């Protein structure tokens, strides 16, 4: 499924991310923008033949089993293919796990380039929510 903007916020909003370890609800819109282009059926291959997947591009190397990657650690114990789903719930509670890791949101390397430091705001503005 390929998500509107305002749809895609107020899902996210609906399932507790804005706000989220204090990244406001901008922070995630824009990265799913850029990770994906709000397209929950999003793959991309890796160099270490690890594969991101979904909405926000989760990998499989460390968060879910795709059973085709080297090393893989499955921390948020879900096959891959649940997060190309239409309902966002699986990518949004392994997105938690991967923001409270640590790092925050510099996981993502679209947001680290594209979004941080920038007027995220605007990618919720003129949405109902």
């Amino acid at each position: 499924k390929v998500f509107g903007r305002c749809e895609l916020a107020a899902a996210m909003k609906r399932h507790g991310l804005d706000n989220y370890r204090g990244y406001s609800l901008g922070n995630w819109v824009c990265a799913a923008k850029f990770e994906s282009n709000f397209n929950t059926q999003a793959t991309n291959r890796n160099t270490d033949g690890s594969t991101d997947y979904g909405i926000l591009q989760i990998n499989s190397r460390w968060w879910c089993n795709d059973g085709r990657t080297p090393a893989s650690r499955n921390l948020c114990n879900i096959p891959c293919s649940a997060l190309l789903s239409s309902d966002i719930t699986a990518s949004v509670n392994c997105a938690k796990k991967i923001v409270s890791d640590g790092n925050g949101m510099n996981a993502w390397v679209a947001w680290r380039n594209r979004c941080k430091g920038t007027d995220v705001q605007a990618w919720i503005r003129g949405c109902r929510l």
